[PDB]
């Protein structure tokens, strides 16, 4: 049995999950009062840490699930945060995972089972420890993703408009877009395509496609 | 006691430098010098001390390893899988570099018994160090598309053949002659100089140079 690598250190290893959610065009972040100390009742991502008997990846949909009640959410890795202080309690490497989310009913009841609360991304309240330099950093993953690949497929309807995604870019991306250039910068996107169908007034229908993952 | 109902790990760190050097991307190796796997080909592997942060303690183990110093390296990812390494429970942080060879100390290198492999003949690695490589591969490609790259990668003065050589190492394919200076058109961080080569491969060359302030990265993502 005895003890390969004994003479290193050992360390809590943190997870944090950054949760966004869109819904009538704005993008909103799943937030909690952290029910543990230090920092007990202030405002947090759904924070945990990782056991003995998972992989890391699964530790994240299992401190999700615990949280806030969701399952079946796919998230990427963020990073591992492991600045010195970044934890006022222990000495803590976290590493933050995310998902973007379309936020539905039977969803919405579970979370506000578990008191998690979706907070538009724009009215943030001071979050504790490192959070905001983790949901920034995710936040920069999503705008990347949303330039080269299809940010979600129900996010938005299967037949979309030019405006439907127009505004989904605008929250992830956190600015006004110029509509013409838009159009333009959509044109160059190999995995959106235009289709012959109209919406139901005349706006040509869009939809996603595989052409990012060949 | 905060947090005593959850238990520790053992934090490794993994390094990864490719390095750019005549035209070609090598991976900087070396032989294991702990147990198990004791002799066999690995990544600058260590762990994570309580004196530092994850970010330092991948520079003092680059260090230790290689003795290179102040390569800038970006975090690859936490590698958790339960069984990855099979001495113990060790979830690594693996983090990467694209350097150029030439501009640090070879022997300094060599002392450390570390040997720079062209990438396209890897030996075979180490638990899930195969994996790492990959990732980090598939990162530098990402951020090659999306960003300006290789300031000091390349001279000061560079033609676009030598660019053009650091895209098709980074992308590991030939590329289009045509429409790759029609891409280095729509760049607007390489500016041409007045000057030509008169040394180089192709004599009387535009020197091209990149513009520091178009080169900077954006705080922001711009779609
Ligand atoms: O980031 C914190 C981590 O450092 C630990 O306290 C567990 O909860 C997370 O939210
Ligand atoms: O990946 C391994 C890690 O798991 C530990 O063994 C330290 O060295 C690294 O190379």
């Amino acid at each position: 049995m005895k003890n390969y690598y004994s003479s290193n250190p050992t360390f809590y290893l943190g997870i944090d999950c950054i949760i966004f959610g869109f819904n009538e065009g704005e993008i909103s972040l799943l937030l909690l009062k952290r029910n543990f100390e230090p920092a007990m009742g202030e405002w947090s991502l759904m924070g945990g840490f990782v056991q003995k008997d998972e992989s890391v990846d699964d530790a994240a949909k299992r401190v999700l699930a615990e949280l806030t009640g969701l399952e079946n959410v796919y998230m990427e890795q963020v990073g591992a945060f492991g600045a010195i202080d970044r934890d006022p309690g222990e000495r803590v490497v976290s590493i933050a995972y995310y998902a973007l989310i379309n936020i539905n009913e039977y969803d919405r009841e579970l979370v506000q089972k578990h008191n998690a609360y979706w907070v538009n991304i724009n009215e943030l309240p001071a979050l504790i420890f490192d959070h905001p330099e983790m949901v920034d950093k995710a936040r920069e993953m999503m705008k990347q993703k949303a330039s080269v690949e299809p940010i979600g497929f129900n996010l938005l309807p299967k037949l979309f408009t030019l405006s439907q995604l127009q505004s989904l870019y605008e929250a992830i991306y956190g600015e006004p877009m110029d509509k013409r250039n838009f159009r333009k910068r959509v044109a160059e996107m190999d995995f959106i395509e235009k289709t012959d169908k109209i919406d139901k007034r005349g706006a040509a229908l869009y939809k996603f496609n595989g052409k990012a993952y060949r």
